[PDB]
């Protein structure tokens, strides 16, 4: 049932150079359920020279210097085949990231949805070429360019391993680079069926070049490669680090989608049962693993004791089971050293002094897998690691506060700032917390919901720049400034030799 | 004469904590003639406290949460000041720097400008907050907030010492940041006089501080603070490298404007005088320390002979002479050590077979100052020094062509992809050669103009990110996404506890 591949270099299926392979593991089982190939530098130096080749050939008349209708035509074909193979593709996601099927199912319309959004954006960047600039002087005159960024690396995770994919892919391709993408080694099924729907849609040879692997023997050479313009990363602030400081030596740009700690704070003027399910959905959905996790909850301490009895209530509602057993709605972590990491986070908040309400380790029912209880942790201490640190598992913190301002200080209590939300029936108040939020994407009477259509990114230590929306595609142009002298008077500014 | 001043620190004049100091010199007579404060760590960390501070106070109301319009009339005010001062600060400028005397005018016309530019943009932006973002679910409602990204580092050369500093401050301060600027230690002098025109016009403390030292003393701790949410920096590739190192250890957004070896193309159908005086301004102009400086020559072989034999003309009208005296087209070098760097490369592209046409030394006339002659380097091959590396002084090298698609291999002969420019009556070649430049900002029919109307960044080894026009305010913003369930329907994600 799970396909077997070679990496997807310019255009059809090519074995690594040094043909080395490694495991697909099923979270839900923990048994080895097949291989994908295991790329090194010498893949990434041919995916890369073909990426070049690619927006050079034919005078970049095929892909690069094409209008964006046609490339937007190539979108919507992929668009079109991932709807198509829809029902395998998500059964493939959870198989192979341990996602309910459900949550694929939502993820593999995104991915479509994705591709249709990019592929509108190209009709209308023909339009959007030689854009006049004003200036104070008639002598000259200016326009702008947008032309696109290059050959592009585009490294991603495996929370959501088609959708952040696409993500990075559909905006690059919309603006007409070609792209060299370095899925997680964790979850690379998906990503490579894309090679095949590449395939059946004609993409140009080299525009699209999937490259599966470990981050340091895949990934790291992206971030040194010469020829690659520009680096597109989402995943640990760890490894942003390690990329960012290798593509300096060579002053590369690199965009940044990291990690965080979001808080969710609930006012006391509330619909307990609503804003119980948005904070269970903020936390715990996504199996944990979720970069604007609202894992900190800020809570009105008038409505703490009778909250926390209904959002257990909830907990206890949810069915934790392999991810393709009907009405799932929790399933295993992805790995096994993220789930001993997610339990060692559990303990140390026990040895620090903090108390496990609800969960805190494998369920009982469930005896294979990397399966985990939704963990909320209370009498939590803003010095405590819990508090702090970024778990990726299904475990929430509680805190208290009496006062707006309280509850602000407590939300703006972290180095990170990518997400976080409000919840009050008083919308002023909304407002009021939504300009003093520290993040890139504030919720409000909400938290998650992932439009395309809306910027995506974090502030602090959540990293920077802006995927999404027309930010996506922007990330993929690089801004070409023409400026012409129309006079036909000497510039006068050297004095001109005499005339004899 | 020369003012001497302090640091610049929370709105008024502060020794170094470590009371170092560093000379002033003249490069044009080489005296030493004052000093300037030499910052270290503790001076940056009191800096940026007390940007931080700046931000919050008074609710942010003073400034970063003011509207536009009244940073405006801040903006405005430092404009007339910077004009209103225009004589004397040209005049330091020259003497700091060593630029003839007519380009500092130019500057600080400029520096004005650029005030202005930024101060009808803080304006318009009032108008742009809270933008909506088109959903496709009546479910939801979602718009963007434009926010100052907060506290950031400035850090900038001496080629154009206040323009140069302005072009960071200005959009920064609209943005309603609060900065620290880090000028060069080779030129600070109008930068701290800036300094002075914030207390003239009453600019709220902390909004500008003006920290003045040796770049890894007062420089680099920029990047390294916590604090500090981004750093924005021009200057050298080698530096720029090292700045951006830094920051990723605290994963902090860095934008480099850097150097590069720009090419200017002459078609044989040109006014051999007219072109003959943009490929002067290109390589000459401000003692031809130019990062966009169009370094190589690529030149029609059917004109050659004549459009040498013309330029060489031009080149002995050039006055060359202290930057103060009237008619001065060509100052001296901005300091000792970057004197002798260009004399170096003149001698190793002698070493390597190429031939001096005309300059390659020091003028007879002047005993005193770091002054070398226009020079033009001919019979010049491709792997040599001379045309692969930016020489950074008035040094022009030239190659030959024939055909329009040589030419362009020569002009992307290059790690670099700052600027470009093509000379060619022919307007349709000039468009084709235009979009096939690798290169940020592109010349027609000129070489050099610069309006801050318009994008100003490079590609490829030249650095990342665009400066002036609305790029230029944009770099200084952080996007927050806001997005709101609007629907009283529970989420309906989770099975809710029974009703009993
Ligand atoms: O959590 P998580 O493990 O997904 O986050 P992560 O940051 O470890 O991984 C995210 C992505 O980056 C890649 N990566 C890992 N180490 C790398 C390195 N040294 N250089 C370049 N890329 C690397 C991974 O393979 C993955 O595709
Ligand atoms: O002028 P130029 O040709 O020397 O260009 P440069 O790149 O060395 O200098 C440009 C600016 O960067 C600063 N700088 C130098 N070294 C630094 C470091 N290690 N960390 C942070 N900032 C530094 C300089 O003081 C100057 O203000
Ligand atoms: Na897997
Ligand atoms: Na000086």
């Amino acid at each position: 049932p799970i396909p077997t591949r070679q990496l997807f270099i310019n255009g059809d299926w090519k074995a690594p150079v040094l043909n080395k392979r490694i495991p697909v593991i099923n979270p839900a089982t923990q048994n080895i359920i097949g291989d994908i190939p295991a790329a090194t530098k010498e893949d990434v130096d041919v995916a890369v020279a073909a990426a070049k080749t690619a927006l050079t050939r034919n005078k970049g008349a095929d892909w690069a210097t094409a209008s964006g209708a046609v490339r937007a035509r190539y979108l919507r074909a992929i668009a079109a085949k991932v709807t198509e193979k829809k029902p395998e593709l998500a059964k493939l996601e959870s198989i192979d990231c341990g996602k309910p099927l459900d949550e694929a199912a939502w993820d593999i319309d995104d991915v479509a949805g994705c591709f249709e959004y990019y592929a509108d954006l190209a009709e209308k960047l023909d339009a959007r070429q030689k854009a006049p600039v004003s200036l104070p002087m008639d002598t000259f005159k200016s326009h702008v360019l947008r032309e696109p960024i290059g050959v592009v690396g585009l490294i991603t995770p495996w929370n959501y391993p088609m959708l952040m994919a696409t993500w990075k892919v559909a905006p690059a391709l919309a603006a007409g680079c070609a792209a060299i993408l370095k899925p997680s080694e964790l979850a690379s099924l998906t990503c490579l069926e894309l090679g095949e729907i590449c395939k059946e849609v004609g993409l140009p040879p080299g525009v699209l070049n999937i490259l599966t692997g470990l981050g340091p023997e895949a990934g790291a050479p992206l971030a040194t490669h010469p020829d690659v313009d520009k680096v597109a990363f989402t995943g640990s602030s760890a490894t942003g680090s390690k990329i960012m400081t290798a593509a300096a030596q060579l002053v590369k740009p690199v965009s940044l989608e990291l990690g965080g700690k979001s808080p969710l704070v609930v006012f006391e003027d509330v619909d307990l049962d609503k804003a119980a399910e948005w904070a269970i959905f903020g936390c715990f959905w996504t199996n944990g693993q979720i970069c604007s996790a609202t894992s900190r909850l800020i809570l009105h301490e008038s409505i703490a004791t009778e909250f926390l009895n209904r959002i257990v209530k909830w907990i206890k509602n949810i069915k934790i089971s392999d991810p393709l057993e009907e009405g799932c709605r929790l399933g295993p972590v992805v790995s096994e050293g993220q789930y001993e990491k997610i339990l060692k986070f559990v303990s140390n908040a026990k040895s620090e002094g903090a108390t496990i309400l609800t969960g805190g380790s494998r369920p009982e029912h469930l005896k294979k897998g990397f399966f985990i209880e939704p963990t909320i942790i209370t009498d939590v201490t803003t010095n405590m690691q819990i508090w702090r640190e970024e778990v990726f598992g299904p475990v929430l913190c509680v805190k208290t506060f009496s006062t707006e301002e309280e509850a602000i200080d407590l939300a703006n209590d972290t180095v990170y700032g990518l997400g976080a939300a409000v919840i009050s029936n008083d919308l002023e108040r909304c407002e009021r917390v939504t300009k003093a939020f520290k993040a890139g994407i504030v919720w409000v009477n909400c938290s998650q919901p992932c439009f395309t259509q809306a910027p995506w990114g974090g502030v602090k230590r959540s990293g920077f720049g802006r995927e999404l929306g027309e930010w996506g595609l922007d990330n993929y142009l690089s801004v070409k400034q023409v400026t012409q002298y129309i006079s036909e008077e000497p510039w006068g500014w050297y004095q001109p030799p005499a005339k004899l």
